[PDB]
C-alpha cells in the first residue's frame, strides 16, 4: 500500500500545509486606493466594497480580459476543496474495503501459519489458491479509488494550468462604487483601480502543486500495470497481486522470507 | 453501518468545517459609509447603529423587494444549527437502540461461535432464526433516525435554495439614523446606504452545501430500499437485513468468509 | 438513564455553546454618539461612562417605559448561572446517590449472575425481591434532583418569555455626563443617546434557549409518570422502576433477553 | 467527604471561574477625561498617572468618604486570596491526615473482609472497635481543617457585605496631576474627574459571592453537629463518625448492604 | 517530607503563580508625557529613550533619594530568580540524596517486611539498628539543602523590606533627552517628568511575598529541633529521625499501626 | 543508524527551527515611503503595489545589477523546500526498506538467540553468511536515499552560496505606480525607492544554513566508504556491512560482548 | 551521571528560558526619532531603514568606538547557538556512547545479580574486573564530549565578558538615509541618531549567564580529577570509575549496600 498510500498520505497534506503557508502571510488580501486621504473610513469602505463587487457586477469594468472568472478570490477555497477529494476515496476504501480485506488478511495470517506448522511437521494450503481462483468482481471496486483520484489529480493539473495563462494581467482592475454614486450622484471619485495583494504568490506556488502533481500523474498508473506484466490479465489478478504484496507487506517470519535461502542452499 | 455512518459523521463535520472556513475571513462585517471623515467615532457608531437597525424597523428602508429577511445576518448561526440537527438524530440512536444492538451484538457473536464450534464437533443455531422470527416493533424506532435526518436534509436543500434567488440585489441596503435624527432632528445626515461584507462568499459557499446535499438525498434512500430487494417486505426485514450486514461488519474469522470456499470447494 | 442524562448533559452543552457563539462576536458592546469628533479619548470615556452608568442612575433618564431592567447588560452572565444551575443536580446525584446505586448495581449484577448459575444448575433469586420490597423513603431523594431542575427550566421559560416584550424598544436609551457636567458645568454636551451593540441577537437567541426548553418541559416528567403506569403507585414503585431500567442499561448476557426467546419457543 | 469535599471543590472553583468571568469582559479599567482631545499621548498619561496615583496620595482628592480604600483596584488580586485559603486546608488534610487515614482505610478494609470471611466461615471483628475504642487526640487535627475555613467563610461574608454600603458613590474620584503641575505649574489643568469601568459588575458579581457563601456557612456547622446527634460526644466520636461515612464511601460488598436484608429477612 | 515538601512545592508556584498575576495586567510599563502632542512617533521615541536611560545615567536627574536602585524595573525578573533560587536545593536532594535514600527506603521496607514473616513465624531486624548506629556524616550533605534555602528566605525577607522604605517617591522621576538634544541642542523640550505605571501594585505585591515568608522563616526550623527533642543530639539523629518519618511515610500495612493496638491490648 | 539519522533527524529541524527564529521577528516585510504623509491608506496602497509589483515588471526599474532574481521575497518558502526535500528521503527509506529491514532484523536477532542456544547446548548459524552471501542487488536501493540528500545537500550550498554575491546592494530598489499612474497620469509621485526589511538578517543567517551543511556534506560520504575499507567491495559489502552495524545496534546480550573477553580470557 | 547531566539539563534550559523571559518584554527593538510628527509612516520608513542600515554602512556614521559590531542585534539569535552548542554533545553521547553503555550496563547488573546468587549459594564475578582490565581506549571518546562543553562554555564566558566594555555608548548610534536622500537629495532631514531599547536589559541579563557559567567552568573539571585521585591514573581509571558510579546509579538492592553493613557486624 505504500506506493500508492504515501502518496495518498503525503501529497493532500503537502497541499494542506502548502494552502497554510499562504495563510501565514495573509496581513490584507486587497489595497484600494482611496483618494489620497479624502477619508479614512471611506478608504474602508471603498476597500470593501470593491472586494465584495469583485463578482456581482458581470459588466465590463475590469476589461483585462475575460472578467468572469472571480479574479481568484478563492485559492485556499478551491485547494481546500482539492485537497479533499483526493483524500476522500482513501477514506471510500477504508469505508468499503478494510474490513474485508482485514478479513482476507486474517485469511493470508492463517496462510502463513499453516504454511509454518506444515513445516513444522515437515521436520492443506494448496487449496488456497483454489479460494482465490474464483470470480470475485468486487476487487475492481477497490481499484477504482485509485483511479478516481488519478480523474481529479489530472483536472488538477488542467485548473492550475489555466491560471498562468490566465494571471498575465489579471490583478489590476478598476472597480467602481456605482450605488454609492447612486447614494448621491455628486461627489464621490467615481472608479479606484485597485489591486489583489495576493496575486504574486498565488502565480508562484501554483508553481509547486502543478509540478509536483505532473510528476506524479504516470506514477499511480505504474501501479495498474504490474498487474499487466505478471503473467495474468487485469480481470484474472485481482486475487493474487493486490494479495501478493500485502502478504510481504504486514508480517512475515522465520520461514516466509527463509524460504529461498533453503529454496537455493 | 458505514454506508450510513460515513455520511453522518463526515457531513456534518463538512458543515461545521465549511462554516469555520468562512470563520477564517471574517475580518468586519459591515462597512457603512459615513460622509468621508466628517468623524471617525460616528463612523463607528453609525456601523454599529446600521449592523443592529437591520431588522428591528420592519418598515420600507431597504425596498429591495421583501426587505423582512433579516439581511441573512445569520449563515454561521443558522449553519451550526443545521450541523447540529443533523448530529443528533446518531445520538438519539447511540442513547435508544445501541446496548440493545450491542446486546444483540453479542447474541450473534454467541451465533457465530457456536457456528465455529458445530465445525469443530462436525470435524443449536438453526433456532436463532426463531429468536430472530418475531414481532418486534422497536426496530423501526432505529429506522426513523435515518429518515428523520432526511426530512432535514431535504429542507436544506431548500432553505439555501430561497437564498440564490434572493441574494441578487439584497446587500445594498440604505440605513437611516433616526433615533439618531431624533436626537437632535439637526445635523447628522439622514441615511448611509451601507453595504454588507460577506454576500460575496456567503453565495458562493451556499453553493457547495447545497449541491452536496442534492447529491446525497437519494443516496440515504437506497439503504432503505435494500429491504425491498431482499425477498421480504419492510414489516419483514427488521431482524434480518440490520442483521445480516452487521454479521459481517464487526466481526468474522476463519469459518466465515471461507464457508462458501468449502461450499464451492 | 440515557432518557434523562441525554438531556441534562446535552441541554446545559448546548447552552454554554449557544453563549459561546455570542461570545464569537462580540467585538464591543455599545457605541457612544461622541459629538462628530470633539475629541477621540473623550469619545472613548463618553463610551466607558454610559456603559457604567446604566444602572447607578435609578432616575428617569432612559424613559423607555420601566427602565430599573439593568438593559440586560449580563445574558452571557445570567446564562452560565441558567446552566449551572441545571449541571449541578446532576452532580448532587452524583455525590449523594451514586455510590449507593452502585452497590445496588453491584447487588443486581449479582442477582443476573445468580440467575445465570441457576440456569446453569438447571442444565435464591426469588428472595431478592424482599430485599427491594421494604421501605425505603431515600430513594425519593434521588427523585427530588430530576424535579428541582424542572423548577429552573420552567423558570427559564418565564425570564427569557419576560425579554421579548421587554426588548420592544429597550435599547436606545439616552445617557448623559452628569458628574462628568458636574466637573464643570461649561462646556460638554449634555446627554448621548446612544445604543447598545448586542439587542439585536440577543433576541433572537432567546428564541433558542426558550422553544427547546419549552419542548423539553412536559417530556422531563414523562419519565415520572411511568411510575404511575406501572401497577403500583408513587410510594411503591422506587425499588422496581429505578431498578427495572437499571437491569438492562448496564449490562446483560446471553441469558437475559434470551429468556423471552426460550419463553416464546 | 462528598458532603464537605463537593463544596471545597466546587465552591473555591465556583470563586475562581467567577473571576475569570469578569476576566473575559476586562477590556480597560479606567477611562480619564482629558481636555477634548487637547493631545493623545497626553490622554494615555493621564489615565496611567490616575491610575496609579489612586493611592499614593492620602489626601482628600476623592472626598466621597473615607477615600483610604485603595478605590477597590484588586478585586480579582482579593478574590485569588479568597480562592486559595478556602483551597488550601483541604491540602493541609491531604498533607497531614490522608495517609494515616488512607492506612486506617486498609484497616477498616481489612474488617470488611474480615467480615467476609467470617461469614463465609460461618456458611476477630470484635476487637477493632477496642482498637478504635482509645483517647486519639488527632482526629481534632483532621476537624480543624473544616472549621479553619469556616473562618474565612464568614470574614469573606463581611468583606463583601462592606462592599455594597461602600460603592454608592465611590466611584467618580477626582484625580490631579501635581507632580505633573509641578513639572512646570504652567499649562495643564488641574485636575481630571475621572471614573473607573468595573464598579458596575463589581458590584453585581459581589451579590453572587456573598449570597452563595451565605446560604452555605450553616451548611457546614451541620457536618459537625452529626457528632453531637450519635449518642456520644464530640470528644468520643472521632473513631467512629469519622469512621462511619467512610466505611460506606469508599466500598462494600455483597455482604455489607445485604446484612438489613439478611437481619429483616 | 511532608513538612517540608509541601513549603518547597507550594511557594515557590505560590511566587510564580503571584509573578503572572502581575503579567495579567501588564498593558504597557512607562508612560512619558510628550508635549501635549507636538507629534506621536517623537511621545514613543520620548518613552523608548526614557524606558532605557533609566540606569544608564548615574548622574543626579531623578534626585529623589539614591537613585541608583535601577528604578526596580525587573521585579518579576528578580522574582523568577527567587523562585528558582528556592527550587533549586530541592532539584539537589533530589539529584545528590535520593537515590541513597531510595535505597534505604528499600532497606527500611524489608525491615518492615522482616517484621511481619517475624510475625507470621510468631503465629534478624534487631540488627538492622546496628545498620543505622554507625557514623553516617552525609547525612548531613541532606539536611544542608533545608538550611540553604532558608539563608535565601531570610535575605528575600530582606529585600523586599527595602522596598517598603524605598517606594515613597522613588517613581516620579525626570527624564531628559541629552544625547537627543546633543542631536541638535535646538528644539525639544529638555526633560520630561514621566512616570513608571508599575508602583503601585509593585508595591501592595511585595506585602504578599513578604509577610507569607515572614509566616514561614520560623516554620523551617521547627523540623530541625526535633532532633533536638528526641533523646539525641544533632551528631547522632541522622539515622533514626530522618528514618522514622519516613518508615511511616510510605507505606505500613495491617502490623504497623496494628502494633500499639495489640501492645495495648 | 545514528552517524546518518541523527544528520538526518536535527539538519531538517535545525533549518525548520532556524526558520521560525526568523518568523518570530517578522513585523512587516517592506517599508514604503510615501511622500511623507500626503496620505496614510495611499501609503498602505504604496506599501502593498511595491510588495506585488516586485515580480511582475520584467524591465528595467531596480537597475542593481539582474533584477529578474524575485528580490528574494522567498526564504521561509524556499528554506521549507530545502527542508522537506532533506526530509523525505528518510521517509523513502522508511516506505521501501523498513518492512524488509526488520524482517532481516528479525533475522539477525534468530542469528544471536541461535548463537546464545548454541553457547547453551556448549556448556546453524554457519549457513546464515551464505544467506547473506548472495547477488541482492537491492541494497543499492537502500544507499540511494543517502546519496540522494548528499545531491540536495550540495546544491543547499550552492544556492545559498549565490546570495552572499547577490546582496551587496539588492535591497534598495526603485518601485513606480505606473498602472497607479495609468489611473490618473495626473498627481501622484512617479516612483518610491522603498526597501525590503529582512535583507539584514536574510544574509546573515544564510550564513548559518552555508558552513553548517559545509561542514557535513564530507561527513555523509565517509560513511560510504567503510565499505570500501572493509575488506570487500561495494558491490560486496551490501549484506555485511549495512548488517554488522545493525547487529550491535538494536540489542545484544550477556554472550555478544562478551565473546571478546572469553575469546581474550 | 546526575553531577555532569543536572548542568546540562538545567543550564541550556536556563539559557533558553533567560532568552524567553526577554523574548516576553519585547515590544519594539528600536524607536527612531522622525521630525516631530512630520509624519507618520515616514517615521516607520526611517524605523525600518535604520534597523536594516546597522551593519550594511561599514564607513562612520555610529563613530562611538569600533562600530564594526553589528549593535549587537543577535541576542537571542547568538544565545539560541550557545545553547544548543551546549546541547548538543549530550546527544552525541546519547547518539555514539548510550547503547554500547547500556550493553555495559546490563553487564554490570548481570555483575550485580551474580552477586546476589553467589550469596544464595553461601547461605564468576571475580572475572569480570578482567573484562574491565582490557586496553578500551574508546572510553577517551565518551569523555570527549563533556571537555567539548568546557570550551563553549569558556568562550561564553569571554564573549559576554567583552560585551560589557563594549557597552558603555555603543547604543546611541547615528543614522542617515543616504539611499533615501539619494532619492531626491532634496528635503529629508540627513541623519537621525536613532536608540535601541534594548541595550538595558541585554546589559543585565549578560550578568546572569556570565556568573552563571563563571560558576560553573570549574565544576566540570571536579568530575574529571577523580579520576586522578583514585589509585589509577587516567588511561587507567576508564573501565573503573566510569563503572563505579553507575553500578550504584541506577539500581541496587537488599545486598550490595548491606555488604558494608554485614562486613562492619
Amino acid at each position: 500500500d505504500k506506493m500508492v498510500t504515501c502518496i495518498a498520505v503525503g501529497l493532500p497534506l503537502l497541499l494542506i500545509s502548502l494552502a497554510f503557508a499562504q495563510e501565514i502571510s495573509i496581513g490584507t488580501q486587497i489595497s484600494c486606493f482611496s483618494p489620497s486621504s479624502f477619508s479614512w473610513r471611506q478608504a474602508a469602505f471603498v476597500d470593501s466594497y470593491c472586494w465584495a463587487a469583485v463578482q456581482q457586477k458581470n459588466s465590463l469594468q475590469s476589461e483585462s480580459g475575460n472578467l468572469p472568472l472571480w479574479l481568484h478570490k478563492f485559492f485556499p477555497y478551491i485547494l481546500l476543496l482539492f485537497a479533499i477529494l483526493l483524500y476522500l476515496p482513501p477514506l471510500f476504501w477504508r469505508f468499503a474495503a478494510a474490513p474485508h480485506i482485514c478479513s482476507d488478511l486474517k485469511f493470508i495470517m492463517e496462510e502463513l501459519d499453516k504454511v509454518y506448522n506444515r513445516a513444522i511437521k515437515a521436520a492443506i494450503v494448496e487449496q488456497y489458491l483454489k479460494t482465490k481462483k474464483n470470480s470475485n468482481n468486487l476487487i475492481i471496486k477497490y481499484i477504482s479509488c485509485r483511479l478516481l483520484t488519478l480523474i481529479i489529480i489530472l483536472l488538477a493539473c488542467i485548473y492550475l494550468g489555466y491560471y498562468f495563462s490566465l494571471s498575465s494581467l489579471s490583478d489590476e482592475f478598476v472597480c467602481s462604487i456605482k450605488s454609492g454614486i447612486l447614494r448621491n450622484d455628486s461627489t464621490v471619485p467615481d472608479q479606484f483601480q485597485c489591486k489583489l495583494i495576493a496575486v504574486g504568490i498565488f502565480q508562484l506556488l501554483s508553481v509547486i502543486n502543478l509540478v509536483v502533481y505532473v510528476l506524479l500523474a504516470p506514477v499511480v498508473v505504474y501501479t495498474l500495470f504490474v498487474p499487466f506484466r505478471q503473467k495474468t490479465d487485469v480481470l484474472k489478478v485481482y486475487e493474487i497481486l493486490p494479495t501478493f504484496d500485502v502478504l510481504h507487506f504486514k508480517s512475515e517470519g522465520y520461514n516466509d522470507l527463509s524460504l529461498y535461502n533453503l529454496f537455493l542452499e
